[PDB]
């Protein structure tokens, strides 16, 4: 996740510009996108981020 | 729901007659249109249909 942050942040900037996602939100999602192995969602994603 | 269910689903047609969701998912967006304080454990709608 800190390397697609450092080095790929525009790859998904279609997720942080989505007026649904808070900033907390669009990390979670983000971080589900990548290493989905770690996919949950029903602690909600605005915790997790 | 159930009241409305016996007297007032013709309003609520509009959410029944979406070919985006499904009768189970139309239920939950119903129920959750009622009482739309109540959120749920951020499950999916077919679920809790």
């Amino acid at each position: 996740l800190l390397d697609v942050l450092s080095e790929q942040q525009e790859q998904h900037q279609d997720l942080f510009n989505s007026q649904r996602l808070t900033f907390s939100e669009a990390m979670a999602k983000l971080y589900q996108r990548l290493n989905p192995q770690v996919d949950m969602g029903q602690r909600l994603p605005q915790t997790i981020g």
